[PDB]
C-alpha cells in the first residue's frame, strides 16, 4: 500500500474509520483515534507490541493521551514526532523523514483568500476566553479561568500538548514552601525574588519578578492540590538556597506537572483542540478583542468569538534563523526544544499591537548532550555532579548562572566538557537513570577507566575528582568556589555525559503588566488581550534562573486565566 488508509481499506469500509457522515469529527480528530484504538488498543497496549530495550515508539515520556494520528496520518506517509529530537531506530509504516516546515504567520497572508472568507462566516464558537498554547502557561490558564467560572477553549497547533513545558527537569522555584520546611530548608519569598535579579542582571521588571515570588508557593500549593508531588527540593544554578521542587525521588518536573494540568482540564470537560493554530487576534471597532481567527490542520480557518484571548504560545528558541538575528553568537547551535517553538506566537501577540522587549537576551542551556542531542538537567550539577574538561579538571563553577557555565564550557578544548558525579549523586536523582537508559551516561568503576573509555585524561581525572571530594569535606571549594558541595564523588562506580551548548530559552517576549495583560509600545493595556509564560518579556530579565520558568508560566498562566474571567 502507498498509505495507511489504502493498506486498511483491502480489508475495511471507510467507516471503519470515520463517522457516518464521513466528515472528521474535529480538529483533534477525536472520533478517527477512536476508532485506532477501538482495534488497536490503547497506546500502551500497542507499545507492548513495539518493545526496544532501551526505547519505545508507544511509551514515552510524553503526558496526555497521544493521539495515534499525531504520527500515524492515514492519507498520506508521515513523520514519527519522536525524529525531530531523537534518531532511534524505526520502522513505522508510510513514514516520511521528519521535516518542519511550517508557513510564518507573516506567509499565511497568501491566505487572504479564505480568511476573509472565514472571518466573513459566524464564528464558529462563542464562549468567554480563548487560550492559545497547551504549555503550563496556557492549562494553567485554561484551568483557573473555569475555575472562575469561564468557558474557555484552549487551541494547541502541535498534534501533542505540554509545548516545552512537559520537558522539563529539574524544578519549579518557589519559597517559603511547607515543601521546604518538611526538608529542613529555610527559604523567603524575599531572597528568591533577590536571585532571581542579581541571576537576571538587574534588567528584569522588578514588579514582574515580585509576582513570580510572592505567589511562588501559593502555585506550589494549588499545583499540589490539583494532585502534583513538588515534594523533591533541589538546588539549580544562581540560587542561594534549594527551593527547585519535583516528584518524589528527582523525577522530571515538567511531564509530571502537564499530566496534572491535562488530567485537571479533562476533568473539568476543557474543550482542548489540537492542530488548532492561533493565526490572529481579532478586534471590534474599540480596538478591544473581540476573538480569534484560528487554523485548524483538518478542518480549515474559522473564528472563535470571546472576550478575552491568553497568548501563552511560549519561546521561540527552536528557531535558530530568527534567535541569530539576536544573537549571531548562537547561530548554529542545536536546540533543546519542541519542534513548534518557532515565535509564531510572538507574531499574533505583535500583530495585536502588542509590544516586545528584551528580545536579544536569549539562553543557551550550558549542557545538552552531545551524543544524544538533548537537553542534561541542571540538577544533575546541582545534586552533585562536578563538569571537567578533556584535560580531566574543573574549570567552572558547576552551579554558577546557565550564560556562564555555557561560557567556560564553550572556552574548554573541543567546545564540550563532561559531567562526572557518581551512584550517590545518581541515585539521589532518579532523571539521571534516563540519561543512562538514553546511552548518553558511559559508566566504570574508576575513574581512570571512564576517562580511557571517554578520552578524558583519566589520571589527572582521579586526582580531579580526590580534591573536590577534599573541597566537598572542608566544605569550602577554593577553586572554583561553587557555594554548595552537597555530595562527595566516591560511591560506587562513575558516570561521564558529555556536554555543550544548546539554544534553550527566549526571556524576551510580548510586554505584560502584573495583571499580566498585554501592552502596546506606548504601555497601553490591549484590553481583553492576556500574555503567560516564556511567551513574555521581562520576567527573567538578562538571564533566567533554573526552575523559574516553570514557576512562572503557573503563576502567570493561573493570573492570566483569573483576570481574563473577571474581564469576563
Ligand atoms: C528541555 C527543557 C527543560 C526545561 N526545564 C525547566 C525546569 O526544569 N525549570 C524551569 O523553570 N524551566 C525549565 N525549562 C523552561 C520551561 O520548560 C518553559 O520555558 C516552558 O515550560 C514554558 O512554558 P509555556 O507554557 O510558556 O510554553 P510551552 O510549554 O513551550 O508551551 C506553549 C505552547 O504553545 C503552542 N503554540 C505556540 N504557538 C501557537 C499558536 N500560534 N497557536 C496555537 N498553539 C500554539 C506551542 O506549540 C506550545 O505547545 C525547560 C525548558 C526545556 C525546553
Ligand atoms: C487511523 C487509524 C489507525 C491507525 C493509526 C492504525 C495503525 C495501523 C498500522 C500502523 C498498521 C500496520 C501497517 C502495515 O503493516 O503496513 C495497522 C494494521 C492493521 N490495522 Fe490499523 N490502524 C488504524 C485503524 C484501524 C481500524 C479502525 C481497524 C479495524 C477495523 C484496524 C485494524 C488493523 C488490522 C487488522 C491490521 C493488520 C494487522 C493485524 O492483524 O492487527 N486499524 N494499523
Ligand atoms: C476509501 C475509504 C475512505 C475514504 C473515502 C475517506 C475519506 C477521507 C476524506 C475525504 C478525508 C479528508 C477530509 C477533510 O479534509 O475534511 C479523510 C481523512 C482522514 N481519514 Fe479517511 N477515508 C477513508 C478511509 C479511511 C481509513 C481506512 C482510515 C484509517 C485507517 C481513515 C482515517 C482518516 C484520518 C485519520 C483522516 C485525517 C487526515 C489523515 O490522516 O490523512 N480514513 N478521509
Ligand atoms: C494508540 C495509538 C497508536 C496506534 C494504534 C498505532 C499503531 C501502530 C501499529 C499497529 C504499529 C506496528 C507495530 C506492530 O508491528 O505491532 C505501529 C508502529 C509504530 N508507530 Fe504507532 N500507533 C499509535 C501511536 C503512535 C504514536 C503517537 C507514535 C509516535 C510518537 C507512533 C509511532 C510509531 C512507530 C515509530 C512505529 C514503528 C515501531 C518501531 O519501529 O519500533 N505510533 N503503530
Ligand atoms: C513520543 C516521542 C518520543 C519518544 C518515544 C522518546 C524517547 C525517549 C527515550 C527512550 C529517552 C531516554 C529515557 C527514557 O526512556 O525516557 C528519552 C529522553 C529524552 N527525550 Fe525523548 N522521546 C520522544 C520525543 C522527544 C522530543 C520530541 C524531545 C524534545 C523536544 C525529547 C526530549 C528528550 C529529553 C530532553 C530526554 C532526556 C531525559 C529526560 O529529560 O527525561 N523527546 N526520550
Ligand atoms: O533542568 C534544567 O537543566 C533546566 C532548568 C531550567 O531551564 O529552568
Ligand atoms: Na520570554
Amino acid at each position: 500500500a502507498d498509505n495507511l488508509a489504502e493498506f486498511h481499506v483491502q480489508n475495511q469500509e471507510c467507516d471503519s474509520c470515520h463517522t457516518p457522515d464521513g466528515e472528521l469529527s474535529n480538529d483533534s480528530l477525536t472520533y478517527e483515534n477512536t476508532q485506532c484504538v477501538s482495534c488497536h488498543g490503547t497506546l500502551a497496549e500497542v507499545a507492548e507490541t513495539t518493545k526496544h530495550e532501551h526505547y519505545n515508539a508507544h511509551a514515552s515520556h510524553f503526558p496526555g493521551e497521544v493521539a495515534c494520528t499525531s504520527c500515524h496520518s492515514a492519507h498520506e506517509k508521515s513523520m514519527v514526532y519522536c525524529d525531530s529530537c531523537h534518531s532511534f531506530d524505526f520502522n513505522m509504516p508510510y513514514a516520511k523523514k521528519w521535516l518542519r516546515d511550517e508557513p510564518t504567520i507573516a506567509e499565511l497572508a497568501k491566505d487572504k483568500s479564505e480568511r476573509q472568507a472565514a472571518l466573513a462566516s459566524a464564528p464558529h464558537d462563542t464562549v468567554d476566553v480563548v487560550v492559545v498554547g497547551s504549555g503550563g502557561a496556557g492549562f494553567s490558564a485554561a484551568i483557573s479561568a473555569t475555575d472562575s467560572g469561564a468557558k474557555v477553549i484552549l487551541i494547541e497547533k502541535e498534534p501533542v500538548i505540554g509545548g516545552n513545558a512537559k520537558l522539563a527537569a529539574g524544578g519549579m522555584n518557589a519559597a517559603w514552601t511547607d515543601q521546604q520546611k518538611a526538608k529542613k530548608i529555610t527559604d523567603s519569598p524575599e531572597l528568591m525574588f533577590e536571585d532571581t535579579m542579581k541571576g537576571g542582571q538587574n534588567i528584569n521588571d522588578p514588579a514582574l519578578v515580585k509576582v513570580l515570588s510572592s505567589h511562588s508557593k501559593d502555585s506550589v500549593d494549588w499545583m499540589t492540590a490539583m494532585g502534583a508531588d513538588l515534594t523533591d527540593v533541589g538546588m539549580m544554578g544562581g540560587a542561594s538556597v534549594n527551593r527547585a521542587h519535583r516528584p518524589t525521588g528527582g523525577a522530571g518536573v515538567g511531564a509530571h506537572v502537564v499530566q496534572v494540568l491535562y488530567d485537571n482540564a479533562v476533568k473539568r470537560n476543557i474543550d482542548l483542540r489540537m492542530n488548532t493554530r492561533g493565526i490572529e487576534v481579532l478586534k471590534d471597532d474599540k480596538g478591544t478583542v473581540k476573538g480569534i481567527l484560528v487554523k485548524g490542520m483538518y478542518k480549515g480557518y474559522y473564528w472563535v468569538k470571546a472576550d478575552a484571548v491568553i497568548l501563552a504560545t511560549g519561546g521561540f528558541a527552536k528557531n535558530n534563523e530568527r534567535v541569530a538575528k539576536l544573537d549571531p553568537s548562537l547561530k548554529g547551535f542545536i536546540s533543546t526544544n519542541q519542534p513548534g517553538a518557532v515565535g509564531d506566537g510572538l507574531d499574533v501577540a505583535e500583530n495585536a499591537g502588542g509590544a516586545l522587549k528584551d528580545m536579544q537576551y536569549i539562553q543557551a542551556h550550558p549542557t545538552l548532550s552531545v551524543k544524544g542531542g538533548v537537553m542534561v538537567t541542571e540538577a544533575v550539577r546541582g545534586n552533585g555532579a562536578i563538569l571537567v574538561n578533556r584535560e580531566g579538571k574543573r574549570f567552572v563553577n558547576e552551579i554558577t548562572t546557565k550564560d556562564k557555565a555555557s561560557a567556560a564550557i564553550l572556552a574548554q578544548t573541543g567546545k564540550s566538557a563532561y559531567l562526572i558525579f557518581d551512584d550517590s549523586v545518581r541515585k539521589s536523582l532518579s532523571k539521571i537513570d534516563k540519561y543512562i537508559g538514553l546511552g548518553v551516561a558511559p559508566t566504570a568503576d574508576s575513574l581512570v577507566k571512564l576517562g580511557k573509555m571517554e578520552g578524558i585524561d583519566g589520571k589527572a581525572l582521579t586526582e580531579t575528582v580526590a580534591r573536590y571530594n577534599s573541597l566537598v569535606s572542608s566544605g569550602k571549594d577554593t577553586d572554583f568556589e561553587r557555594p554548595n558541595l552537597p555530595r562527595a564523588l566516591n560511591e560506587g562506580n562513575y558516570y561521564a555525559i558529555e556536554v555543550t551548548p544548546g539554544v534553550h530559552h527566549t526571556m524576551g517576549g510580548v510586554m505584560i503588566d502584573t495583571k499580566a495583560e498585554v501592552m502596546n509600545a506606548k504601555k497601553q493595556v490591549i484590553p481583553g488581550l492576556y500574555g503567560a509564560g516564556e511567551v513574555t518579556g521581562g520576567v527573567h530579565g538578562a538571564n533566567r534562573l533554573g526552575g523559574n520558568a516553570i514557576s512562572d508560566i503557573i503563576t502567570f498562566g493561573r493570573l492570566a486565566g483569573e483576570e481574563a474571567a473577571k474581564y469576563s
